[PDB]
C-alpha cells in the first residue's frame, strides 16, 4: 500500500481516545479525554459537529449498524447513547461501578457491550436503556469487548491476562502479559490480540491456535486499537508508542508501511469500510485525528 496524509483533523483539546468510520462510510467519530464527541467528513475530515454531556474523559466510541446512532464510554462509568443527527443524548446506560472503558453495538444493533474498570462485561438494551446481564468477565480491568457477525459471541480481553469468549444469550463463559486489544476478524473465524508485549497474534478461535504473529512496533504501556484492513490488501493495522501507524502483511507477517506525522503514542486507528482510507488519532503532544489514503 502506499497510504499518505491527505487531512490533518484539529479541534480536541486534550487526547484523542478512539476514532471509528460509520458503517456507511460517511462518517468519522471522534471521542477525546476533552469529554468531547466529534464527527467529521470520513472522505474529506471536515468537521460536522461536536457531540457534548458527558461529566469526565470519554475511552471509546462505536456506531451502530444503520450509522444513525453512536454509544460512547466514560469516566463518570456511564455509557450514553446518542442520536447522530441532532446530536441529543437518547439515553444514559447507568450501573458500571468504576470508568466505562470499551464499548460495541452488535451487528443487529438491538444490543450494547461494554468493558469497565470494575472488571465487569455489561450487556444493555439499546430500546429500554437498561442493563440485561453482568458478566464477572475478569480479575482486573476489561480492555476490550466486541461481537461477532450475528452477535452470538462477545470476545473479552482483561489487563489479568485472559482473553474470553462468552455466549451473548446466556452471558455464559464459551471459551477462555496483559492483554490490551481483542476483536473478531471480518469472517468470524479469528480473534486478533494485542498483548503489551509489543506483539499482535491472530488466534483460530475455533481451534484455540495461534496463527500469526506480527511484531516491530512499540506496544509496553497502552491499550491500542488494532485493524483488519479488507478494502485493499489484507493487512493488519495497529498504532504504535513510537508515534507511527503501522501495517503488516496479514499472511506473511511483514511489515508493509509505516505511516509517520504524528507526534505521539497514535492510541487508535480505524480503517474505512469501503474505501482504502485510514484514520489515526494520537495523545496528548499531537491531540490531532489523521486521515491517510492509498491508491491499493
Ligand atoms: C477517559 C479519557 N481517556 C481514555 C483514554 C484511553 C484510550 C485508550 C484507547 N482505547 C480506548 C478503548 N479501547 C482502547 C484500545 C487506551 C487508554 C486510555 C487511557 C487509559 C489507558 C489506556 N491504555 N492503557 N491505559 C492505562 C490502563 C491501566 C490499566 C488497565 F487495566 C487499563 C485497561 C488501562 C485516553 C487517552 F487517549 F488519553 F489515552 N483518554
Amino acid at each position: 500500500p502506499n497510504y499518505a496524509l491527505k487531512f490533518t483533523l484539529a479541534g480536541h483539546t486534550k487526547a484523542v481516545s478512539s476514532v471509528k468510520f460509520s458503517p456507511n462510510g460517511e462518517w468519522l467519530a471522534s471521542s477525546s479525554a476533552d469529554k468531547l464527541i466529534k464527527i467529521w467528513g470520513a472522505y474529506d475530515g471536515k468537521f460536522e459537529k461536536t457531540i457534548s454531556g458527558h461529566k469526565l474523559g470519554i475511552s471509546d466510541v462505536a456506531w451502530s449498524s444503520d450509522s444513525n446512532l453512536l454509544v460512547s464510554a466514560s469516566d463518570d462509568k456511564t455509557l450514553k447513547i446518542w442520536d447522530v443527527s441532532s446530536g441529543k443524548c437518547l439515553k444514559t446506560l447507568k450501573g458500571h461501578s468504576n470508568y466505562v472503558f470499551c464499548c460495541n453495538f452488535n451487528p443487529q444493533s438491538n444490543l450494547i457491550v461494554s468493558g469497565s474498570f470494575d472488571e465487569s462485561v455489561r450487556i444493555w438494551d439499546v430500546k429500554t436503556g437498561k442493563c440485561l446481564k453482568t458478566l464477572p468477565a475478569h480479575s482486573d480491568p476489561v480492555s476490550a469487548v466486541h461481537f461477532n457477525r450475528d452477535g452470538s459471541l462477545i470476545v473479552s480481553s482483561s489487563y489479568d491476562g485472559l482473553c474470553r469468549i462468552w455466549d451473548t444469550a446466556s452471558g455464559q463463559c464459551l471459551k477462555t502479559p496483559p492483554v490490551s486489544f481483542v476483536k473478531f476478524s471480518p469472517n468470524g473465524k479469528y480473534i486478533l490480540a494485542a498483548t503489551l508485549d509489543n506483539t499482535l497474534k491472530l488466534w483460530d478461535y475455533s481451534k484455540g491456535k495461534c496463527l500469526k504473529t506480527y511484531t516491530g512496533h512499540k506496544n509496553e504501556k497502552y491499550c491500542i486499537f488494532a485493524n483488519f484492513s479488507v478494502t485493499g490488501g489484507k493487512w493488519i493495522v495497529s498504532g504504535s508508542e513510537d508515534n507511527l501507524v503501522y501495517i503488516w502483511n496479514l499472511q506473511t507477517k511483514e511489515i508493509v508501511q509505516k505511516l509517520q506525522g504524528h507526534t505521539d503514542v497514535v492510541i487508535s486507528t480505524a480503517c474505512h469500510p469501503t474505501e482504502n482510507i485510514i484514520a489515526s488519532a494520537a495523545l496528548e503532544n499531537d491531540k490531532t485525528i489523521k486521515l491517510w489514503k492509498s491508491d491499493c
